[PDB]
């Protein structure tokens, strides 16, 4: 379909660059990366502080290029703890200019403990323009 080469054409020009998150409360940095955890097809791994577990809420910055021009990015990221949803959390971008770098930041509001948690957390992320699906990816999350 014209939807389908459309996905694989977004999918082909877009990379995440970077990524950090932060304690909301105070700033500090709890992850950075420069690994494209949206690549597909392959479970990502990632470490994460367990004090992250104890946030009331997490600063996300995102950034990425895209050579070709979206009409509304956004994502869908599904939590799930041995193969169960146990939250959904959405995120809209918007338009996006085609050959654009972009950062993006948002806002992540709140547990078992870290050591039960820990490898059995994976992260499914969803990246649509609009309602065309682009890519999902996985992460699996461990907390040190
Ligand atoms: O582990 S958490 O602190 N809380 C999730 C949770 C765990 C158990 C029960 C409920 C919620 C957490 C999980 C995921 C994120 S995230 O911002 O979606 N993020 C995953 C991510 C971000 C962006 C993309 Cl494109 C793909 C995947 C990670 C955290 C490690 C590297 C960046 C931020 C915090």
């Amino acid at each position: 379909s014209a939807k389908d080469e459309r996905a694989r054409e977004i999918l082909r020009g877009f990379k995440l660059n970077w990524m950090n998150l932060r304690d909301a409360e105070t700033g500090k940095i709890l992850w950075q990366g420069t690994e494209d955890l949206s690549v597909p097809g392959v479970e990502h791994e990632a470490r994460v502080p367990k004090k992250i577990l104890k946030c009331k809420a997490v600063s996300r910055e995102l950034n990425f290029s895209s050579t070709e021009q979206m009409e509304k990015f956004r994502l869908e990221q599904k939590v799930y703890f041995k193969g169960q949803c146990l939250e959904e959390w959405f995120f809209e971008f918007g338009f996006v200019i085609p050959n654009s770098t972009n950062t993006w930041q948002s806002l992540i509001e709140a547990m078992m403990p870290a050591s039960v948690l820990t490898g059995n957390v994976i992260i499914e992320t969803k990246f649509f323009d609009d309602d065309l699906l682009v890519s999902t990816s996985r992460v699996r999350l461990f907390y040190v």
